[PDB]
């Protein structure tokens, strides 16, 4: 009877970071509310200031990640106000029933909706936009996020013993597909309604114009590189709504893999670069032994350098020469 | 000694339904008679009228899938009618020695041959045509299906328990190149020897211009769509001979998912989305828990929704609240 | 402590060839040294006599495979001649620290450098030049190869029972974007410097104008086929630096495969095709069944064969007529 149940509201954090949560749950099953305002607004998406109408959930490319434990409840407030433009709803790859959730959440500007699904399956899961007639349009304008249904126990390696991550990231990967003139340059629109015929030729080609992380290039460097220490264990969440990415830690591992997203099977180990087929979310761990500057990428180098998919982790701590060192610098020969 | 064997004819039928087959064979070891006749004919492939010389074993895109166990033997009659144009072969991804086949099976037109090879190893595989310098031609303009390779004692889960599902469907899924003119409109051909030369600089831009399910943009929907109730338990053979796909059930999973299509493997379990590499064959099992519409895509969704790689379930049964349910139907804020 | 250690020099083989090594290992850990020199070169890459300036170690394309076991140290030492003209570097995806040595590696024309790294994770790895800013450029020009780390008691199968094989090869796949005239026509350079601003236009498209083993198209061809014997054990190693490939043995199977070559995890078994992601190296181990002529080919058939991505195998031995038969030879009907 799930009036008995307790509620707990949680309050979303902006990608990368993550809302806190236990790993293990103190608690049985709860009824979970979380609120979504979606919000149709300008981006700035590249160094050359390329602007795209962005359709996002609570602002952010890629919407927020939630977090629940397997056989909470899931209770989600959507809200879109009457200042966007189109009609939106949400697709919960994590739910069973109504097209995700699609068919029971169709809200016009000035709307709002309350679904409830149970988080039966444990794993990383993407959910997106998907309106009639109207869904890779939405989906790679950036309306899609991910949500993680933790096993009540945690995580566990190949062998069933604990994993706990002392950090976690969530990394959204974003194709976008911007029209372009006869000569190439990225055209500009005053209203999203405008954009949608060029779009979809846009799109029919099959190769995007920007492939980013948390909405923009260079989004994850420098002043916003993610963050780690030597020795701590680290949970990175990877999403791709629409199409194939294969990350890889330059100068570093996957330790433990679930390359498809679904924790109730055994991780891979040991990986170099790992692939998240596109409409899927994965999940690597890594315990950093050096410190430093690492590269994080779409291992298509062309798609990361290029086309903007590359991020940046800066790792304080204690250098292991054990592991790797110059034996003789670069010198004249 | 195989005169001494039982000899068992199979009457093949259209996909996606699949010839009638026991999972737990109920007889020892045979050589199982299949005739194919191969079909070139003029296709219909959108809802605009585009048409193209598809290449087919027996009228169908895709081919028909073939349902034998662990060491029987395929003994496969292939004819080449002369009102077909080309030389053909068949190639058995399930087989070992001669290129599959397709060095024995080298049929011109008003020819015929048989072909004998051991089903030694489980799962569902691709077959396709294969001519010398000509096989990517031959494969994307249709000339391919699966045969499934049954354990004799059937389907087992990741623990070993068996798996039994009550219905089975068929999903080929086909990546077609039509040749377009200066301004890109789809060009047409009376014969489909006209057509080579066109052919072969659509196929090098690696760009489709149509993926389709069952031969054409929304073979399954409506009128066709699959049927299943809830409680049943689905077996989906998909099927891509030539390109990575990347399918998906909106509203529900893959329970047990075999992504490279091979039964001794463990399943894995509970996936949102899995790939398909190109030139393999895949299974999903499914049980249905909500009545309904549901859509069975390729996720990347631009090739679902304007490509054509989308089908559609209809569910009978009783809905339960618990799993999902709209609080608030989408109403004024 | 390391100076007490045994060291041993390693002189490499050009691909698809391996230098001699032990599958499991008869001595404790050692420094291995190696050696490779930076090449920039003018290649012919097709039979139409198109030409690039390639970015090779050791003079090949890809480099060569080098074979340690796990928990040795790899100690390259890696020479710039003055005859080139571009800065280089070396990253090793089987390395902890610094992008995988590329920060410490850094060699302009006339230089040479020393690095040590413990291998401490068993598989097939990539390594690649990957310098700042233009890392794409250098390992789509050929500047890749892999590296194996065997656990120190060779290969197992999904039993933990060992696996040993007979004959090994290295099938490094590489990717070009030969840069098009205004009619499509592949234009020449004097200077890879000269050939940087169109090359970087044409990867931009995604779309490779060639996909080749072993550096050229029919490189593994008549002449240069790979050979084996019925009944031999054969390891295939196989790396995309940059994009995903399918791998698949015309007429055969991979026995025991690690799609993304990792040896802590257990193969998969009986496929058909199999999966590399981009920036990852692959193992499949088979044993030959039939003899005769077998393709081994990236399974989309367009990259394979109108690109350039196939190969032969020429296998001597006797003929198994209860896997496969002609029952009757092609014939008029
Ligand atoms: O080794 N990273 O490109
Ligand atoms: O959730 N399906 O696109
Ligand atoms: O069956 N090989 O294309
Ligand atoms: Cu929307
Ligand atoms: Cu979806
Ligand atoms: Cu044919
Ligand atoms: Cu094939
Ligand atoms: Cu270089
Ligand atoms: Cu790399």
């Amino acid at each position: 009877d799930i009036s008995t149940l307790p509620r707990v509201k949680v309050d979303l954090v902006k990608p990368p970071f993550v809302h806190a949560h236990d790993q293990v749950a103190k608690t049985g099953p709860r009824v979970v509310e979380f609120t979504m305002t979606i919000e149709e607004k300008k981006l700035v998406i590249d160094r050359e200031g390329t602007e795209i109408h962005a359709m996002t959930f609570n602002g952010s490319v890629p919407g927020p990640l939630m977090v629940v434990h397997e056989n909470d409840y899931v209770e989600l407030r959507l809200i879109n106000p009457d200042t966007n433009t189109l009609l939106h709803n949400i697709d919960f790859h994590a739910a069973t029933g109504a097209l995700g959730g699609g068919a029971l959440t169709q809200v016009n500007p000035g709307e709002e909706t309350t679904l409830r699904f149970k988080a039966t399956k444990p794993g990383v899961f993407v959910y997106h936009c998907a309106p009639e007639g109207m869904v890779p349009w939405h989906v790679t304008s950036g309306m899609n996020g991910a949500i993680m249904v933790l096993p009540r126990d945690g995580l566990k390696d190949e062998k069933g013993q604990p994993l706990t991550y002392d950090k976690i990231y969530y990394v959204g990967e974003q194709d976008f597909y911007v029209p372009k003139d006869e000569a190439g340059n990225y055209k500009k629109y005053e209203t999203p309604g405008e954009a949608y015929e060029d779009a979809v030729k846009a799109m029919r080609t099959l190769t995007p114009t920007h492939i980013v992380f948390n909405g923009a290039v260079g989004a994850l460097t420098g002043d916003h590189a993610l963050t780690a220490a030597v020795g701590e264990r680290v949970l990175v969440v990877h999403s791709q709504a629409n199409r194939d990415t294969r990350p890889h830690l330059i100068g570093g591992h996957g330790d433990y893999v679930w390359a498809t997203g679904k924790f109730r099977n055994p991780p891979d180990l040991d990986q170099e670069t790992w692939l998240i087929p596109g409409g899927t979310a994965g999940a690597a761990f890594y315990t950093f032994r050096q410190p430093g500057v690492y590269a994080y990428v779409n291992h298509n180098l062309i798609e990361a350098f290029e086309l903007g998919a590359a991020g940046h982790f800066k790792v304080t701590g204690e250098w292991n020469d054990d592991l790797m060192t110059s034996v003789v610098k670069p010198a004249s020969m």
